């Protein structure tokens, strides 16, 4: 049997944020069985905690209901928060297909309430499909350049001129399905405070609660386009329109041509705990 | 807090059949909170066990991740199997929006391993969109008349000339999305033994494991079209192609013009058990 916990990542209140199921002591599960369990749970992702293979604290395998992923933000944040309940360490090194990811755990009275992660440094380029994407979103233009970032998944960023304009979007999800292997992240805000909405037929998401792997890229995008500086953190509020408000904090250090660190942090909270029969 | 169990309905082996989450002692949860919990779990349905209002044993509310349903087969079967663990009664009367549904519980050494339910008696008519539906499915013709049945949901039946032809279907799911408020059930077989596959963009299902509300209608369809008699049970195997084999048993008593009972039964098994923090 296996114990699991359901963590709402990028939230401090249950039923907010973005859920992940975390399965402990998973070394006896073949990968095909992990995939079947992730399909059974049908959450955005289920993760599985394994013994480390390269000097980290644990190896984490990440599964959507259909495929394994090499890296994902909210699932790894939730995993760090869940595992932090079972260690006294101030930081946790979680091995993934993309390498060993460092977390810094934040506790109050032994309970891990938040964590910060160092993400893969993304690459980026112009999407080059602006008219098609804007038509699918139902708008005439973006504020800032429409660029697509890669850090495992791919994330496109489209800027809106106000938070009210962001909330008013009603995208044509059929038209968005022509955008393969990417998520579409629409954003608005100013200064330290930004709002986002994410849509991705390709990744099986009508509209996402908290797209943690997009938070780092968004900080880079805002710094490149002069809205913040490199080294300054932003607070990104996502998921409001779908009733799953999520707070992601992100910072990118260095300069566009020589990024040295991309950090993303958030709260997490336990929604439930249980045991499965295999 | 609330306890829940995950039941794989229409299966005797975990990771087969069709999952449902069953939440006990739910009288303190407002319906908006039940809906939020069902969205959090993201299973096909979550059900909530409430005190009865009309002389049954319990009132069951059924939620998909997006809406409440008045009746659903696999969720109610799983609920009866989960609740049967907490009573000695041979049968359970579960109240729903469609009325009080009688279950007969089947136990071995106190464990409920199967149950049989009496479903709402369906109505039916010709679909009248045959060429469109056949094109969406990728085939030229049906064996038996293409008719749509209503017992809460709506289920269309398209017959294939062999089990191998059924397994070979690769429907155009975009074309199927033009069929609103219905599921498309394709079937093949002979005698007592039938195979089914179900597809429903309208109900949020690419391909379903076990469509319990379609089993009763299928028995009626086979009897009307001379493949079985009224009063004879069939075994329907669904979900093979997607790795979630499910066995549903169904029987319709009476005659087409005067149906007296529609019974559907299946095994169920616990996949997991847990507790949520609200
Ligand atoms: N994390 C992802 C996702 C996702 O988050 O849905 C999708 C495709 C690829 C990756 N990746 O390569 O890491
Ligand atoms: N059970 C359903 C479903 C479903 O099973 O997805 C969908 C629409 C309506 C009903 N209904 O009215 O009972």
């Amino acid at each position: 049997m296996h114990n699991y916990v359901i963590i709402d990542a990028f939230a401090s209140v249950p039923l907010e944020g973005n859920p992940v199921a975390v399965f402990f002591d998973a070394d006896d599960l073949p990968p095909a069985q992990m995939q079947r369990i992730a399909r059974e749970m049908n959450l955005s992702e289920s993760t599985f905690v394994l013994k480390p293979r390269n000097g980290g604290d644990a190896l984490i395998r990440i599964f959507t209901p259909v495929n394994e992923l090499p890296f994902a933000g909210h699932p790894l944040l939730g995993t760090a928060i869940a595992l932090g309940a079972h260690t006294d360490n101030h930081r946790l090194y979680l091995e993934t297909q993309m390498g060993t990811i460092a977390f810094e755990l934040e506790r109050q009275n032994g309970s891990v309430i938040a964590a910060s992660m160092d993400q893969p440094i993304p690459t980026w380029t112009a999407l080059g499909r602006d008219a098609e994407l804007l038509k699918a979103l139902g708008i005439s233009d973006s504020t800032f350049p429409i660029e697509i970032y890669h850090n495992g998944p791919r994330h496109v960023f489209v800027g809106l001129p106000s938070i009210d304009a962001l909330s008013a979007l009603h995208p044509d999800h059929r038209a968005l399905s022509n955008f393969h292997d990417m998520a579409i992240n629409c954003f608005a805000g100013a200064g330290r405070r930004w709002r986002s909405r994410m849509f991705s037929p390709a990744y099986g998401v009508v509209e996402d609660a908290a797209t943690g792997s997009a938070a780092g890229p968004l900080a880079i995008h805002l710094a490149r386009h002069g809205q913040i500086e490199f080294g300054q953190p932003v607070e990104i509020l996502q998921g409001v329109e779908i009733g799953r408000p999520s707070l992601m904090f992100a910072k990118a250090e260095g300069r566009a041509e020589q990024l040295t660190r991309v950090e993303v942090s958030g709260n997490g909270v336990t929604f439930g705990r249980g045991t499965i029969v295999l």
